[PDB]
């Protein structure tokens, strides 16, 4: 069953070099789990735990990833609503105190005590890999693994995004963004929920792919000059929610622009030091907030995970080995990203 | 009964001479009533009319003035729920076309074709204004019309400027200037409403005047340096909402460091090229919206004034002369300014 | 361009003989709109107006109807978002005083002067009839007014309904009588909204009319027994939002034991004497609500016929003449209905 | 320190007799932490629980007792933000699976594995008791835990139900039942919340009472006949979300006629076999809902227990020892009860 030592890419010292060995194998407490992590994710949070330039302090030696798709092989003590053999996943989030104001109203990302899975965490870029049993995310059972992986950071990070833009079916929502990554897993659960994607992005192929996931109408930012006029026309006065998926201050700069009158403006991505410069009396004039959006909590993640297990949303990935890293690390320091990339840990 | 000529301080020309001089008595259409507007708050937004400095293009020749408590002496042809001697008001939103898609939303404020009293309609600087039957506030019978002009503007901006910070009952609620015009309408209405005031402001007997309308804790920005630890201190984790009546530059942004996690920060003030430049970071990673607040609807202004009329909230004024306008324009375009400044009509 | 006699259905006295005989044509007041309507849909509402059983005194002597698009032909002189040959629709209110509290709020079905079309309004069973201008649909250009008609009433009423149970996307939602009328309307509106359509319906053919119009799930009452035990099992806990579009009294009993704790049941219809006996403790205890839901603002009616103009939602009718009133009503009294019948003003 | 030895009142069969003798200390699970409960208030639901009339199956033997305030003497394992010394709160619901959807959304209430201490766990009418950490409430240090221990479910259940009236500040709540027990910490809640409190009782003393802890308007539903009408007289139009904590069928049903047009009506009371008949008709045309009412999650513990802590509600108790169990329960079978009745476990 369990082995003794397992295979994990671990880091000793920030910004380091990444080692593809042999790790033991972690120790449910009695309120984790452990879990056969078959696949995981890799984004760009990762690189950031890596770096060590956020500013919370990173635990060294530090196994990272934090989109794990994995089997439940054993589990702790006081574990209610699992049983072996379940699928489970590692999501950013590992765990908080549970006893604090914000864990108590929904949102345990606030926690102080925030167990954040491969920052502070020994993370699921390794086999066999630990976290606590009320944040797990209950994949269900005969799900593809390798697929849900990415939608245990991204995907969840976008319905939260989606549900924080307080948008109702029928209305307008722009996808600053809207290809590739958090950008297309956005369009497909803002069509999946009933809103009017507008996407936002430029390149090869992008507005092909957008079509094929169901997008309405496509600003390509690149053929396009005045993005704020095209979509304002397309939207007949502003999209009703914008989505941010773009960290890039020019793009957050003119999603204030271009958002509805009373219409939201949703930041996800969590920059190094970008600023969302807003005319104040445009936003006042006008009523926009500009709301920004963390991982999102365990209704969240049931919510998304039951939007991919209807079909609905779809993660088209890339598959390598767990050996594969850390070429994926430096090849993503560079831009070389594409999609989404998935490690499977046998290989 | 109605005259054919009042008393009104009118101007000609944007930045130009405003003239107190006898004007025709305007004609109400068949959806307006006039009214003989009794006393008339005067504020900020009447000097940015006035320079024009605003993008929307102001009407000229202009009796400014929006905050305009009246008796309804006469009206038009399809008003329905309103009577003779009817005490009425004007607010800045002056009236919509109630059939675009804001208006019926309930935001008339959005509106393309708002008609903005004493911006492009003849205000309440004049002995007897028309306003449209639908917007104009139903200030009740017995009220001191000379000091809920105040209320006509600032309360109503800030009873939709609380509302719009999402909070709950016992929620700490830090009011950035948190006395003297906005500021203390904010404080009362927080108060009533059942939030726990927090106050920032300096000078002198500022704490006083602030703990007497019912505020908790009272953070001196010029004895105190830092601020936002001060906020972080009295709310024990910050506060959950922020109503920045203050239109500094700094102050905006550090209210965005002071809020709780999952926290709202309103904007109230307009200024002419103010930016909140908040860290994308930070903003994302506590969940903390930026959201802007204008006049507030017709639902807004029916609470508010309930509000004033239980004795509530309560707007100490100086009331001069209307013929002493535009002494008081160029007294508050230095900064002499102090409370609110309610003008009679008759004198 | 405009006659001075026009053909309706009126009648005198209540529960009376209908005339299809020639009346005059209404003057459109200052704040009314004269709409020469071309189809106008028959409900069950019309038979409540006709009998007069309803609290509320019918106007006498009245042309009845209420779902009634047109063509504006003439407007009022305050009149403002209209221009003429625009399309109109005259929904069951057909004016409030828009000065009183709920008007305020948005509910402007719970004025105490609303004007109702066909019960205290010359309705929509004539060829030119009068809607006041605030209230009266904006239907698009090119869309079948044959079509529109019954999505005036039943498909404005099925998305207020499903925006009155709370429910968000992926959501359980079991329309109680999901196929005919205000049923089959609500099944393509919670469709197209996100909801998850579970439906309760039975007879001939009602299984495969469901599922072509995008049901889920079909307890068929006829063939299962146990229709609380049958959805609890579909929805996995219940239906987390029923709409009672069926005002059968043993069926609104049963929708509050299929809805999931915390769930919502709306109630549509409205019946004679029914009454909503539910259980106390089991309401408690599992915090069930049960909102009923009138007509609908004009945010509701711009936005269901938003979802009407993109062939989201669409009505199968059967369309008559004009002359064919009174036969519709009397074969409605008995039981004779299926889909929805519209009128041709012009046959 | 912890003896092995307490003393409680514990009972062996439904309905049975009730023994105030020596029991065991109970062993705190890895999640839960011991408490040595220093007072306990009694209350209905330790009726239901002991008759064992309610559908759930009780478990037996069973210490009763529900609302018990204690000191934490030392936690289990896993229990995070506890410390030893600490105050702590049994409330009605122990604990839950903290892995359902219920849990994850915020209603531990709903969960099928919900722990119910007096019910389905040896309650707080011992001397030392062990509750879930996750749920325990955090009672602040200071506090007199013999005037917080109703608090902890009568308190917690207004606070929730006033919470699910979707009241705001200045609204009428019409608290049916305005005084003794539920009501009145109903009415101090809701007065601290920003509701303008009506309130319906009857007896002698109510009206001066009610007026004491902070009542607008009462209604004597002794010498006034019409309720109905004196509600909507008092509130000018209806309550605008009505509190009934009177389990009475008839106040239940009257509450639906007088509560505002889109106004709420909670049932908070969990009677035997009531059932809450209303008019379909009327609930439907003017946009009633009539929700239900369940004990309230940690948050709403969180904030009405910080209500509590700010002097702002007040429980007036009768604290007499646990001895004198079941004295309390036969006569609280009987209705010789007044106020609520707490019991010092020591004594
Ligand atoms: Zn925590
Ligand atoms: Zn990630
Ligand atoms: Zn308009
Ligand atoms: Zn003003
Ligand atoms: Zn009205
Ligand atoms: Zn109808
Ligand atoms: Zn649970
Ligand atoms: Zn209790």
């Amino acid at each position: 069953s369990i082995p003794e030592t397992q295979k994990g890419v671990i880091f000793y010292e920030s910004h380091g070099k990444l080692e593809y060995k042999d790790i033991p194998v972690p120790k449910p407490k009695a309120n984790e789990l452990l879990i056969n992590v078959k696949y995981s994710g890799v984004c760009h949070t990762d690189l950031h735990a890596w770096h060590g330039d956020w500013p919370l302090p990173t635990k060294l030696p530090l196994v990272g990833g934090h989109e794990g798709a994995g089997v439940v092989v054993g589990m702790g003590e006081n574990v209610k609503g699992w049983k072996i053999g379940d699928y489970a996943g590692i999501k950013w989030l590992n765990g908080s105190c549970m006893a604090c104001e914000y864990c108590e109203l929904g949102n345990e990302s606030n926690c102080p005590h925030a167990d954040l899975s491969g920052y502070t965490h020994d993370g699921s870029f390794q086999e066999y890999a630990t976290a606590d049993a009320v944040q797990a995310a209950h994949i269900p059972q005969g799900t593809d693994l390798a697929e849900v992986a990415p939608v245990l950071c991204a995907g969840i990070t976008v319905y939260k995004a989606l549900k924080s833009a307080n948008l109702m079916a029928g209305h307008w929502v722009a996808i600053s963004g809207a290809a590739g990554g958090l950008g297309s897993l956005a369009v497909q659960y803002a069509k999946a929920m009933g809103y009017r994607v507008l996407g936002i992005d430029g390149g090869e192929g992008k507005e092909e792919l957008f079509r094929s996931i169901g997008g309405e109408v496509f600003i390509d930012f690149t053929k396009e000059k005045d993005i704020v006029g095209a979509v304002l026309k397309a939207t007949d006065g502003g999209a009703h929610g914008v989505i941010n998926v773009s960290v890039s201050e020019a793009a957050i700069e003119a999603s204030t622009r271009y958002v509805r009158a009373n219409g939201t403006t949703v930041l996800v991505g969590m920059p190094a030091g970008a600023k969302c410069c807003s005319d104040v009396f445009n936003q006042v004039v006008k009523s926009i907030s500009i709301v920004g959006s963390y991982v999102g909590n365990r209704a969240d993640t049931r919510e998304a995970l039951d939007f991919f297990a209807r079909g609905l949303v779809k993660s088209p990935i890339k598959v390598v080995g767990l050996s594969t890293l850390p070429e994926i690390y430096e090849k993503m320091e560079k831009g070389q990203i594409v999609g989404r990339y998935v490690v499977d840990t046998s290989k």
